[PDB]
């Protein structure tokens, strides 16, 4: 039956224009940290990765659908490069932090958090920072990526919509190997 890894997020469309930007940005970051790996799919988290008993997957998804489908779509900006780690500092990420639209993400998280509480699951991180992860590596590479590298990554981005005005259209829940989609209003 089992308990399934469950995660709620906004998917981010990997358009050619965005992937072409990564074609310039990520090799530059790899001159500092070659073992960075490009993300294959792109998302902005709305929940922690939690564990949910199997028989509650479908009811959890339906609860999310009910809430999300009355939530209005919005625009956001994600053009600020940031280095961050996972909680245990065994992985490092290069991401794009949301500026404009952060408050609307907080409102989405409020709704997701209520579903988490309904199913006795962990609510979102205190002091959250919404971001689109672009690449990751094992270990804590903050010392190598922050400073000169980060300034040059920011310069590449500043030199490039795609990032300025992204429209949220859907919310998705991954549970184990299952992916459940829903439209915003
Ligand atoms: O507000 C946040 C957002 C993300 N993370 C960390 O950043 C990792 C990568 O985030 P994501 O881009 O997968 O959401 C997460 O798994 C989590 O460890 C936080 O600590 N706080
Ligand atoms: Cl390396």
């Amino acid at each position: 039956m089992g308990n399934w890894a469950t995660h709620v997020y906004v998917p981010y469309e990997a358009k050619e224009e965005f992937l072409d930007l990564l074609d310039v940005l990520l090799p530059h970051a790899q001159t500092y940290v070659p073992r960075l790996v490009r993300m294959k799919v792109f998302h902005l988290s709305l929940s922690q990765s939690v564990v949910l008993r199997h028989h509650w997957i479908l009811p959890f998804v339906q609860a999310l659908k009910a809430r999300m489908t009355s939530f209005h779509r919005f625009f956001f900006t994600a053009n600020q490069v940031k280095i961050y780690t996972n909680q245990e500092k065994t992985r490092t990420f290069i991401g794009l932090e949301v500026t404009s639209g952060h408050a609307q993400f907080l409102d989405l998280v409020s709704e997701v958090d209520r579903v988490m509480e309904e199913f006795n699951l962990t609510t979102f991180y205190q002091d959250p920072s919404f971001h689109l992860s672009l690449a990751w590596c094992v270990g804590d590479a903050r010392l190598q990526l922050e400073g000169q590298c980060l300034q040059e990554l920011q310069a590449i981005v500043d030199g490039f919509e795609v990032l300025l005005r992204v429209h949220t259209e859907q919310v998705r829940c991954k549970s184990g190997n299952k992916f459940f989609s829903m439209p915003l209003k």
